[PDB]
């Protein structure tokens, strides 16, 4: 089963990355299983200005590494972000500002969450999706 870790938030890059303090050093993250436009894309300000709100307002960060490989060519860690509970990949999809990304080697565990999100943000004809 998944574990979360404590982490300070020291800079939020864009939609999808966030640099942390992990483990007493500094690390740069890439959110697993999303696809947010990159900052210019249409939304993408939008999901980074998402982003870098859900986690510079947070009073508790909060990575979760999946059970498949844990960084990626660039050295980016990968994992699930939660700020005060409340799963950062998953609060992007919900709103329509990210699709749920390919799964990328074995880090699937919330897939299936985010699907139904992402579906539900369709739905509604959410931001991307509008």
């Amino acid at each position: 089963k998944l574990h979360k870790e404590p982490a300070t938030l020291i800079k939020a890059i864009d939609g999808d990355t966030v640099k942390l303090m992990y483990k007493g050093q500094p690390m740069t993250f890439r959110l697993l299983l999303v696809d947010t436009p990159e900052t210019v894309e249409k939304y993408g300000p939008e999901a980074s200005a998402f982003t870098k709100k859900m986690v510079e307002n947070a009073k508790k960060i909060e990575v979760e590494f999946d059970k498949g490989q844990r960084t990626d060519k660039y050295g980016r860690g990968l994992a699930y972000i939660y700020a005060d509970g409340k799963m950062v990949n998953e609060a992007l999809v919900r709103q329509g500002l990210a699709k749920v990304a390919y799964v990328y080697k074995g880090n699937n565990t919330h897939e299936q969450l985010l699907r139904k999100s992402e579906a539900q943000a369709k739905k509604e004809k959410l931001n991307i999706w509008s």
